[PDB]
């Protein structure tokens, strides 16, 4: 489908540079006629067919579709999408707290209550979106922004719609990779991925957030695909000792290499702990 076709910058002015991406860009903005902020995404468009460069329609129509129907407090919004010759620009709910992944480096390790404050609305958003048969498919520390990080409870938001799938029948084939470090073992194999694969993300963010370290990463990218398609992690006890064992029994049954065996989003809601790009 077509998008508005006037000038952006009839409409915004925009601002500081929130963060780069491959293709993307975001930007700061205010609207003109309501004074609101937003963040507008500006995404490269493939130039040819057969190019590499740019993002192609197909992809960013997806990550469109799929913004037009998300609303929930967890989640980002989609307030407008402008194109031209050269970009998609979707501008977006702006989130102002920066990423969970610069607050993490601004802390380098969370207790476990910092950390189930996190988790519990992270784990609601994607509730949310396994709700509606979406998988994110590029869950990590960078696509997780606090609203305000100078609170001693940061209210968080899910971004980054660029991999999302709707998944119709359970499972999608269809070429999606991410993130080494954060990738499920399926993924890695180049198997049919479903929603379970946001799971093991989420069990890979849990043990950055308890221990402020990477629970696969090796030396290289390939190096840390293949501690992932092995399941090799352990708790280092250095990190660990005084971590709760419910925590590590949370973290050990999302790290599951079988999706089929892994707990789903309705499962960690219930779980004791918690109830009340790939080459180099
Ligand atoms: N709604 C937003 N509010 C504030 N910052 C954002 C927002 N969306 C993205 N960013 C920043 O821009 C970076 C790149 O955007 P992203 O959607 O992650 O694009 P891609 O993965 O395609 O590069 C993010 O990691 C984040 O730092
Ligand atoms: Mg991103």
């Amino acid at each position: 489908t077509v998008f508005r076709q006037e000038n952006v910058d009839d409409y915004y002015d925009t601002g500081e540079e929130l963060g780069s991406g491959v293709f993307a860009v975001v930007k700061k903005c205010r609207e003109k006629s309501t004074g609101l902020q937003y963040a507008a995404k500006f995404i490269k468009k493939r130039r040819t067919k057969s190019s590499r460069r740019g993002v192609s329609r197909e992809d960013i129509e997806r990550e469109v579709s799929i913004l037009k129907e998300i609303q929930h407090p967890n989640v980002i919004t989609l307030h407008e999408v402008y194109e031209n010759k050269t970009d998609v620009i979707l501008i977006l709910e702006l989130v102002a707290g920066g990423e969970l992944f610069d607050f993490l480096a601004e802390k380098e390790s969370l207790t476990e209550e910092e950390a189930t404050e996190f988790l519990k609305q992270i784990l609601n958003g994607v509730y949310y979106l396994h709700s509606l048969q979406i998988a994110h498919f590029d869950l990590k520390p960078e696509n997780i922004m606090l609203l305000d990080r100078n609170v001693p409870k940061p209210r968080i938001k899910i971004i980054d719609f660029g991999l999302a799938h709707k998944i119709d029948f359970g499972n999608e084939f269809k070429n999606i990779f991410g993130t080494p470090e954060f990738v499920a073992p399926e993924i890695v194999n180049y198997e049919p991925l479903g929603l379970e694969a946001d799971m093991w993300s989420i069990g890979v963010i849990t043990y950055i957030l308890l221990s402020g370290a990477s629970p696969f990463l090796g030396d290289t990218k390939q190096e840390t695909l293949a501690n992932v398609s092995a399941v090799n992690y352990e708790f280092e006890d250095e990190y660990f000792s005084n971590t709760s064992a419910l925590a590590k029994d949370f973290i050990r049954r999302l790290l599951v290499k079988d999706p089929k065996k892994r707990m789903t989003i309705q499962d960690s809601l219930q779980h004791p702990w918690i109830k009340p790009p790939q080459f180099e």
